[PDB]
């Protein structure tokens, strides 16, 4: 009765997010979606004009539910760190109460205190160039939008939520091992937000008794892994992925979501501080056959 | 779903093993134990004088319902191993089929393919030397009891399995950090027991469809766990309990519940790995 | 015959930078000192009015040659990027060359190519607080001269260094494993450090034949470290390290040299993208005795 | 300075114990050779024959110096321990004193205490097979000589060693990530390696300031690797060669100069590492 996630970072139906969702829905978590402003709008009209409708299918006896959708922006820590710019942009200037402070205030103002959050977004203006190549703004901005935000939602959100609360992330094997293409100080990002897993550990679960983890997931073709593309990345790394795992089968987004919604519920007490691989087993091969 | 899991390494029900056992039960999984002879008749007379009663309650509605218990030992592949000294004690000569290819045969002849497999068992002679002075005997038996059984395990069940079956086993955070007290080569059975869980996710994964992965339990007053010294149990659990990000009592059903989501299609994208499941004291380097 | 070494990140004799140039002194490896401008001058001073004589002193038949002194700041990669007011400073006005491209510039005009390059440097105006605790702001400075600074020292040095040349940083475990106290995104630097040494590696090594490391270092009561205390903390990670560390000895900024000396020699030819631990083993235990 | 550094495995020039030798002998340090009863006579006569003189070879003034060369089996522990179906073999009963605590004495008795020590040796009589097939007996094979023979080795040799003393061993990344072809229980005995590594390191490093490493090598085309079946080393080393960040030829003498600078003084603060010597392959994850 009353498990509400918070879920930051869904712009359609095709990312994991909207995996994570379908799975919590299953098990009659109360989502609330934090979406973008830059694709808002467009969410909305496709939902209002019923075009997830077949996506939010469950049971063929059940459909997913979904408490509320809200504008957010992982850029922002509090209405104070707008700039005019942001703040009167086209998208964003009919927009309001998006900034991370703002939408823990919001949520806990319309339904109370949550006991559930997710991290489901990443940024990069530069993925497309290789580290090396990377200047210090885009190197930053990848680190700004990937990173930091984790631990800005944490900083406003604990105060909404109970004792014996779930935060997870996700993040890639690219933080561990070379991937080519994987650019822009994005591999960059991922490893400081699975070293910041384990110090948010550590405070979250001294203080407040609340747990996080992030999983690491496999290749999925989402819309942002598609802009990874330059001149495709994505295809190739299914390819090698459903071609060399010790599972040969396709990684689904529900696949990562039904560990989500495990690390999210009272089964994973025990479990903090932990980078969880949901990838087909491909992170423990070292040559190909 | 008519689900079935062999829980080897059962003893009585202070350690994971009954914890997995419990919340396996509480998702209406048929539960076998195999129960190290030496200690199987003392458990099935503790069983039938009503001991484990309290243990065995689920909550208001559920019993623990247990499936079958038959004496199995994991020193030993087939009938062919057991020796006349083991063959001739007063424990084993009245107990049969207790190797783990007879143990096999027996639960498919009775109960047909089963779909979960746990792996709760270690031995070590030498547990209480430290490892410089740990003889090559006793070094491989720590893993040859600790290590090879599992492989041997997979080795005689996968062929009584059904595809998409899961397959779980415990280990300890010893294997890749430094704990003075970790006798006996245990250390080193670890550190196999953890690299084999890869080779073995990927000839099961990609022969059969099958998963294995292992926990790294933080500690728990067990049987076995009395067995240590540094008493080593009391000084871990006071350590961990102090410094862990999450400092409540860990609970053998706390592994349970990690267990049985592992062992459930719900982690159906999830194999070879090492999960920890210790109130996250594994990611701390200096005591605070 | 001429190997010769810049050393970005030198203050004084305390820290590892000078422990690394009195190593490789020792082999006759000519030192070029990359100094921060707010400390370039009372640096030059100590220097020149003979304080740091003792400190040079090697063999006692033999002391320390220093090729060039050179002020370096790491935060700013071309004259371009450097503000009106930092250029304006009182203690910047009267220096030039000192960003990352014109010190490179510099040292290639000089003294021709290098092949021995050393990042020992770090910075975060917030190490104070706990990572929950860090702003924006200050999370991303801690990235920006900790971790960026050594992607950018390498995209402008691999241009003026030899095939085969060499490159060492500095690290610390908390990025693996949770220390507290090490906060201000100090942690989450040291991931991406590492993390980026990696990526590195496979760049410079595929397009230069470079290599490039990371030695984890243990406590040693430099400048830097004595400014974590808040309200001391090296003092804790000392006594902790001499007391429960494999090897119960003082860890010395010579021991760090003499390894850092052999990965930027032709010795290590087959090592690239490491974390080498130089900690007395520490890193290796899990509970105390 | 005088330093003796005994290398326990060479067989030939091929593999990484000869590399290691040739850059200790640059250090000028005084080497002695464990040789694998099996093929000590036929390594005798090449020597004495002139067909290692061009490998011997350190540059325009140096050639290797080696002070001894002595049967070493690391199956067994004492005199004690060899069976009659060893004690009768053609090979060995016109040797003698080759067990590890023989030699031991044995070194000590001509030459006293020596400061450093090599494992460079491995034995797996199931390699070929992959690790769900190996049996019982094989696994342990595996992990007696390759894995408790470092332990054995450490606990024979401290008795002989100076203060300050150093002793490394091989692994590979087999031990930590999938490797298909590299069966028997190899891989688990690597793992136990490197976790033994470890726990030796606080044992030696309190006890005795005695340092321990492992240096996890890339491909060489020796006598073992030959052994393994996909040929294996054939294959290893092409890909290494097109994918590591270092593309460059892999060389004995690579290793060879790692073990020199870990045995020296000059890495008094490293212990219980596993260092990567692999040209970098070890970061990769997907091949470009
Ligand atoms: N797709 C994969 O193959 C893959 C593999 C490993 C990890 N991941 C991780 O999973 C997470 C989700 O990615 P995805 O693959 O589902 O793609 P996705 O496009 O479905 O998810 C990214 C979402 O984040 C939102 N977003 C971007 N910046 C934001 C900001 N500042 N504030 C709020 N929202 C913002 C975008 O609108 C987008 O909807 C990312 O962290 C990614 O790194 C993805
Ligand atoms: N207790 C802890 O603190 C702890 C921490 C980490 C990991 N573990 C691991 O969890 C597993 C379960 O142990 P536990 O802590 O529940 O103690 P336990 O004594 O409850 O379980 C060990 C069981 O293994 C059985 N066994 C021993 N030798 C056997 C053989 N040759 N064949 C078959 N069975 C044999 C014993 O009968 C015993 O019941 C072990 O593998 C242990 O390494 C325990
Ligand atoms: N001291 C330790 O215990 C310890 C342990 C592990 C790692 N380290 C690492 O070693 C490295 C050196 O630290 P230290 O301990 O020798 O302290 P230190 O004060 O001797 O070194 C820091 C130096 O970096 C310089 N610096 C700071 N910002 C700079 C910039 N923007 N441009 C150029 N130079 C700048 C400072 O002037 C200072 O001299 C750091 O990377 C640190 O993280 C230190
Ligand atoms: N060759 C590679 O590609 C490679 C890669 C990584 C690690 N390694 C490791 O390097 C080490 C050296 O092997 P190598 O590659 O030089 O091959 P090698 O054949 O040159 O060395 C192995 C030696 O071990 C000896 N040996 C075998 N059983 C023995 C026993 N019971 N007692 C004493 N000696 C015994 C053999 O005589 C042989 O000379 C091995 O431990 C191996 O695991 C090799
Ligand atoms: O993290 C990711 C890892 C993969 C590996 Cl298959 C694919 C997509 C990913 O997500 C992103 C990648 C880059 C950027 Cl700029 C944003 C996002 Cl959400
Ligand atoms: O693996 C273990 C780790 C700990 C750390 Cl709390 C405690 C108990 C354990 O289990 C055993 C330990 C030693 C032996 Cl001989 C058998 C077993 Cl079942
Ligand atoms: O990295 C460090 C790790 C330790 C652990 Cl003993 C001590 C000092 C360190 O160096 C710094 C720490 C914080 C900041 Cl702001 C700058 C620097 Cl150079
Ligand atoms: O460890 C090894 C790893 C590789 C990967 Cl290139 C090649 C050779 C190796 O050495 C052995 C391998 C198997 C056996 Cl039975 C003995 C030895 Cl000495």
């Amino acid at each position: 009765n009353e498990d509400i996630c918070f879920i930051a970072g869904i712009g359609d139906t095709n990312g994991y997010g909207w995996g994570i969702a379908k799975e919590l829905s299953k098990r009659n978590v109360k989502i609330i979606f934090g979406i973008w402003p830059p694709v808002y709008n467009i969410f909305m009209k496709n939902y209002k004009n019923g075009k997830f409708d077949n996506d939010m299918i469950i049971d063929k006896d059940k459909k997913m539910n979904i408490l509320d959708m809200l504008p957010f922006d992982a850029s922002f820590d509090t209405a104070n760190d707008i700039d005019e710019e942001t703040k009167n942009n086209k998208r964003y200037n009919m927009l309001q109460n998006y900034t991370i402070e703002d939408v823990a205030n919001l949520i806990h103002q319309k339904y109370g205190k949550i006991n559930m959050l997710v991290h489901s977004l990443a940024n990069a203006k530069e993925v497309q160039k290789d580290l090396l190549n990377t200047s210090r703004k885009g190197y930053l901005d990848a680190l700004s939008k990937s990173s930091y935000s984790l631990i800005s939602l944490c900083k406003y959100f604990v105060n909404i939520m109970k004792p014996q609360s779930s935060i997870i992330s996700l993040t890639y094997h690219a933080s561990q091992k070379v991937v080519p293409g994987y650019g822009g100080g994005m591999s960059s990002a991922k490893a400081a937000l699975e070293s910041d897993t384990r110090v948010l550990a550590y405070h979250l679960g001294r203080n407040y008794n609340i747990r996080i983890n992030t999983i690491s997931a496999g290749p999925l073709k989402s819309r942002a892994a598609t802009a990874i593309n330059k001149l495709t990345f994505i295809d190739y790394a299914i390819e090698y992925s459903e071609k060399y795992a010790p599972l040969r089968q396709k990684l689904l987004s529900t696949d990562i979501g039904s560990v989500a919604s495990f690390l999210l519920s009272r089964e994973s007490r025990a479990i903090t501080g932990q980078t969880i691989y949901v990838d087909n087993g491909l992170n423990i091969m070292f040559l190909p056959d």
